């Protein structure tokens, strides 16, 4: 079932209240970056690779330890390692293949209303939508002072 495994990177404001997508090769589309991973890797390792690559920065002590989510949708697998505490001061751009590269940032507001959809919406996220809110709201937890 499984031949071709496939992870993304899912990055929050500082605040933790919005989302951050970018532009892929596809036209009007909104979503994480994604690919191919290395084999014989450990998952976070790979991560800092695929992000220091893919994001351009690197995170050290930014990156959560063991927090992940695990989605298969329309039978094709799609992973996501939650990585929250960036700052707003530095700026992060997109840097793969070359062809179209945009920043958007999303309100969350704006993905849980997907439901307003009246052309083309992105439903990748609408379907980790309830793990990426859920995870992403312990997170907000741990903000607090205890």
């Amino acid at each position: 079932k499984k031949s071709i495994p496939v992870r993304g990177a899912a990055i929050f404001n500082e605040n933790l209240s919005k989302i951050l997508l970018v532009q892929g090769t596809e036209s009007d589309s909104w979503s994480f970056p994604r690919g191919k991973i290395s084999k014989d890797e450990n998952d976070i390792d790979c991560c800092i690779r695929e992000v220091k690559e893919e994001i351009g920065f690197d995170l050290t002590d930014y990156i959560d330890d063991n927090q992940f989510i695990e989605r298969n949708i329309q039978g094709k697998n799609y992973k996501i390692f939650l990585i929250s505490g960036v700052s707003e001061v530095f700026n992060f751009k997109p840097q793969v293949r070359n062809e179209i590269d945009k920043i958007e940032w999303f309100d969350f507001k704006k993905i849980s209303k997907t439901m307003y959809k009246s052309n083309i919406k992105y439903y990748l996220i609408n379907s980790m939508m309830r793990p990426l809110s859920m995870w992403l709201r312990h997170q907000r937890q741990i903000k607090n002072e205890d």
